[PDB]
């Protein structure tokens, strides 16, 4: 009760406790109180000499490093963990990218030419729009590569951003160079001995951040979009009723599209589908970030986000989870062990011990997925009719909401967004990244933060877990227009959208990054004049620190519902909550108190209308 | 007490006036944080969400909150560990293309291509069309290229992994373990160390090792051949060790780090006649620190003042005038200890920024003007000494220095037939490369002198690079006359070749020069590098480099010996896999032995053991 705020949830964690199943909410209280240390950042185990913990004897390292440094290196070693969770995910996009320009990925095409000429006239490729498109594709590949290479002075998407931000990051050392570059070279500074400066520190994980939103993520959304399609609005269901008790039950978990997608069409194969053991249909669901970009592009119901993953498994007809890499739980291969679910892992870096691994490759994929979902269905027939209880009924929602989506309901300019914004019908725009988290009842902070900010004529951006959260609330509807306010109803009923949009998955906040530059480059402002805001009411990984960073480096205040592990330094402290918006426009807001963190995040959006002459 | 510390005389000396001085060193920090956290030493704790933190207990605490075992915990801090050190490396590589292209571009003004021979050779070795007869600008922008596209993502292999055995090379594709791109494997191992992505502590310490590969055969062996290229390659050279290299007539600066690009800049500075004119001294005085003193010594003679341990030390003197730090291993408490004094701590590099410091940013465009106004600083400095506050401790001791394989080879006469006759016989029963650092946790140099002094007893010769230079050097043993303290095999071949029984082949970053010796002795005899007598040890070893380099010897067939050992032994299957499974796998292992008596037993044993498996004596 106390764990999430959701009946299906609840269900299942009755269910668990009765089948002695233990949960990540369990070992969440196991791991509490937590390390001191390690909660304030003061530890470092950087080498040998120590480890080394800070106090407050004991106030320096022995190779003499401060608290200051020593928290500062590890937030910069957080940050490009996260990063780096992005970078490789981008990397594998160009290499399917380039699998399907040299030929070489049966089943794999380009679903969106359009917007491939389009990106690839964007970044330079001459003669985009009318040469063939697999050499317009291998051009695009290679000067996505160059961005994972060591010779660009700038990332090819940073251009997008409005030329006073790309000024001010030159000014302050900040202009990513390269995606795998900006990773080493933080930690290369992370090492004994070399950057022992806060600030310094501070300066490049935000330009590791950067790298990452303006490189990593922003080419696996872009590249993405190209080979599987760009987003449409369309409408689907959420929450563990999208699992059927009479159809197989095959759920992709983690990031990867490329793999997903393949899962998706060997399951509409005539021959698979004709697959003969009590089957009335082959259904699909989805969890985690590629549930939420096949909930993007093909409509598919969502399982749950996060902390539904393990709960999922545990209604009893989970017939397979088909796991790539990123925000997997490897309790999963535990609890699927307690019934029939066929724990399938198809990535070189995604690897589960006990794990049933079928690597999944551009090459193969074809055959593989295929492989998978016989598996799947070879599970189907083994699971136990006593201990299936499938808990609640599905909620509608509608996805689909790209910026080209979101342009075309505009009519094709931002302009009509525009003026909503100058009239104040819709004040401002937050984006909301959040996860989940144990320390945090399920999806309270992210839903209840949503219906106030769309209460204040804030319309909500959703990316990554809240997708889960605002849909199970009703609110991913153009019926919860009712549920916001008087300026912001009219717009979307004007435009027949949701108060809330669904833009994807946690690469998918480049998205947002998108729109932000396009909306200030047409202003002719700074990102940092944008009424807009980032929150992650209940952040836990990496990804999600790496995106709010990137937020906050670009213009864009970012509020967060726990704290970093740096609160044992102030300064780093101070930086981050004060001192970055001397420095970027722009700061992270630490509250767990979803309404007060409304007010902050309103309160901000306010004071930028007025230094844009505006009524807020 | 300051007895047990270290044991060389200019250490108890600078100890002993540091704490009559009030100064706290690295040594009463580390008594400050022993005992420490058991969770951290076992690596047992995990940070890597707000999940957690989580640490690992042996019913509760025995999972994460995500459900990671002791394993997957361990070998993932492991991971990041060895990508820390590999990045360290990586960077230090990346920076030497940039100077190179500066040459080549003619944007570097005082910097120009020494070793010409050795350009040619490297870009033909690395495919470079007309290597040998083309403009030598045009044959460094295109091994410039070449260079940069291993710190790209489109390699299937690097370039430099083609001097492995092709048997090497097979078993690395086979495992998993090819390195593709420098920055590529640093950025995929921090992936597969995100909660929830790998979970398989085989798979893990598998990508450490393709990770510290994309060290050993990318970022050093790039750093240490453009290195040679751009400042010369290392011929063996007389040169004095310890703390009284620094005159107190002279204007003392301390180059302190990594980069040649800078400390080959403020040597030439220091010989400019308005320069050298400004200095009321009697001289300039230019003495080696850490690694880029080790290169300096190398390439031009220069003289080191002392290893990990002695750089604190070295200030305490009062003598320093001006410590010239760029990144790496410069330990931060050197800006308040200088300060007690009137040394200048001045910085170079973007990337090793210290607060508190004089900061001069050295790029190859500015050097020149930059390090001479660097040096002018350290003029300043000069005057303001207290006379009262100097104390020198020892008198310098005799070392020879600068033995590169280009160097070894030439003093075989060419080919290493000699070299492999002499091991054929047994003269030179095997070759043991000692990496070793400083640890506070060991008396300082006891472990590596004593282990050195074992090792060429029993016929072994020791290739040394990094802080064990100065401990060795310290001990008498880098000079001809050294052989008297070696077996009657390996002085006898010492004597004919008028070399130490122990040969300095540089810094850190050098110790790709011992994978391009045991690449070409295998190669010659179509051996694998893991049926090579040869051995690894880093007895007072620290750092994340330490960690990368020993990795990358175990991952290339060499039996490494470590003296301390990692933060693994929380989880005993990363344990039982890095000192045993490792073997199966890749040929060799680690070795965790405090004593270097008995780690000498057993790094000839390996050696022994692979001598029997060449079929000889
Ligand atoms: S880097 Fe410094 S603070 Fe960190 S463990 Fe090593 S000695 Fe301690
Ligand atoms: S990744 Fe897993 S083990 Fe590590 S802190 Fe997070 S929940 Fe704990
Ligand atoms: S566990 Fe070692 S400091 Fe937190």
């Amino acid at each position: 009760r106390s764990r999430s705020i959701w009946d299906d949830a609840h269900a299942m964690l009755e269910k668990a406790k009765a089948e002695g199943i233990s949960t990540v909410w369990d070992r969440a209280a196991e791991q509490t109180p937590a390390c001191k240390f390690c909660e304030l950042g003061t530890t470092c185990r950087n080498c040998i000499m120590g480890p080394c913990r800070i106090a407050n004897k004991m106030r320096l390292g022995v190779c003499g490093a401060d608290a200051d440094v020593i928290v500062a290196r590890n937030f910069g070693r957080f940050i490009a963990g996260g990063a780096a969770g992005h970078s490789d995910h981008g990397r594998d996009l160009i290499e399917t990218l380039e699998a399907v320009a040299e030929g070489k990925a049966p089943g794999y095409t380009i679903r969106d030419v359009a917007k491939l000429r389009r990106i690839a006239a964007e970044l330079g490729v001459a003669d985009a729009a009318t040469r063939p498109a697999h050499d317009v594709a291998a051009d695009l590949v290679t000067i996505c590569y160059n961005d994972f290479g060591s010779r660009r002075n700038a990332l090819a998407f940073l251009a997008r951003a409005p030329q006073v931000r790309r000024d001010l990051w030159q000014r302050l050392g900040m202009t990513p160079r390269g995606v795998d570059r900006e990773i080493a070279e933080m930690m290369h500074r992370t090492h004994m001995g070399c950057d022992n400066d806060h600030t310094s520190l501070l300066v490049h994980a935000a330009r590791t951040a950067l790298a990452d939103g303006w490189g990593g993520s922003m080419i696996g959304t872009e590249l993405s979009d190209i080979l599987f399609g760009t987003p449409r609005p369309r409408q689907s269901t959420v929450n563990l009723g999208v699992l059927r008790k009479d159809a197989v039950n095959i759920l992709v978990h983690g990031h990867n599209p490329v793999v997903s997608e393949m899962i998706l069409a060997a399951t509409r194969e005539p021959a698979v589908r004709q697959a003969d053991a009590g089957a009335a249909d082959i259904n699909v669901a989805g969890l985690c970030c590629t549930g939420n970009e096949l909930l993007m592009r093909q409509g598919i119901p969502m399982a749950g986000n996060h902390l539904m993953t393990e709960l999922a498994i545990v209604t009893g007809a989970a017939d397979a989870i088909v796991a790539d890499y990123q925000c997997i739980m490897p309790s999963l291969v535990q609890i699927a062990a307690c019934y029939h679910t066929r724990f399938v892992t198809t990535s070189p870096k995604g690897r589960f011990t006990g794990a049933t691994h079928v690597e999944v490759h551009p090459h193969n994929a074809q055959e593989r997925c295929r492989e998978i979902v016989m598996l799947a269905i070879d599970a189907y027939t083994r699971r136990d009719p006593a201990r299936v209880d499938i808990p609640s009924q599905p909620v509608s929602i509608m996805s689909g909401f790209s910026n080209e989506a979101i342009l075309e309901a505009l009519g094709g300019t931002p302009k009509p967004l525009i003026d909503a914004v100058v009239a104040g019908q819709i004040r401002g725009f937050v984006g909301i990244v959040g996860c989940n988290n144990p320390k945090i009842r399920q999806d309270s902070a992210n839903v209840t933060l949503t219906r106030e900010l769309i209460r204040r004529d804030i319309m909500v951006l959703a990316t990554g877990c809240v997708t889960t959260a605002a849909g199970k609330a009703g609110l991913l509807v153009p019926e919860a227009a009712s549920k916001a306010g008087e300026g912001l109803a009219a717009v979307c009923r004007s435009l027949g959208v949701p108060p809330v949009l669904h833009m994807g998955s946690c690469v998918d906040n480049s998205r947002i990054l998108q729109l932000c530059a396009l909306l200030a480059t047409t202003l002719g402002v700074d990102i940092s004049d944008l009424p807009v805001g980032a929150s992650s009411p209940e952040w836990y990984s990496e990804k999600a620190a790496a995106i709010a960073m990137y937020a906050v480096a670009s213009g864009i205040p970012t509020h967060l519902g726990l704290p970093p592990n740096i609160l044992g330094s102030e300064n780093v402290t101070a930086m981050a909550l004060h001192g970055l918006q001397d420095v970027v426009g722009a700061a992270f807001m630490v509250e767990p108190d979803p309404v007060k963190a409304a007010d902050m995040l309103e309160a901000h959006i306010v004071a930028r209308r007025a230094r844009l002459g505006l009524t807020s």
